[PDB]
RNA sequence: UGUUUAUAGCCCUUGUUGUAAUACGUCCACUGGGGACUGAGGACUGCGGCUUGCCAAGGAUGCUGACAUAAUGGU
């Protein structure tokens, strides 16, 4: 009807942080899933 | 029992190593993580930052899942 338009969200997408232990060739456990 | 570093050492003062360290107090417009709750508003204006644009700068978005033959919300 009237069509309110979202205002402008200023969220941008930023790559994530992973943690430092979790190189790539490490031994990890897995907690949850069927595995 | 009595004595004065000797076959243990201790206390006091000064020098030195020294601009010693550390604790405590205080400050950082220094910094790295963990947790929880909230997402009001709804074109654009504004104040700013980085450089027409981009931005954490006048209030959440994005990416996925699963599930509807159930979960949620009730009564």
């Amino acid at each position: 009807y009237r069509e309110n338009v979202p205002k402008k969200a200023r969220k941008a997408v930023r790559p994530t942080k992973l943690r430092a232990s979790l190189a790539p060739g490490t031994v990890c456990i897995l907690l949850a899933g069927r595995f």
